[PDB]
């Protein structure tokens, strides 16, 4: 089991926004295989392919790297 990763969550990991962070759902997306969405589709998704914290956050690591 885990903590559900929320809508807030989202907000505070830079993936709603403007354009940035529509670029980095897209990318985070593709790494993840659940294709580009919108925040709240993106949040549903997470959840419906139970999606874990560590491979969310491992992913959102690489993502925010590349912008280095």
């Amino acid at each position: 089991w885990e903590e559900e990763i929320t809508f807030a969550e989202l907000i505070e990991a830079g993936l709603v926004g403007g354009e940035m962070a529509r670029r980095r759902r897209q990318r985070l997306g593709e790494e993840l295989k659940i294709g580009y969405a919108n925040g709240r589709q993106f949040h549903k998704r997470l959840k419906v392919f139970r999606i874990s914290r560590d491979a969310f956050y491992a992913a959102l690591a690489q993502v925010m790297r590349e912008e280095a």
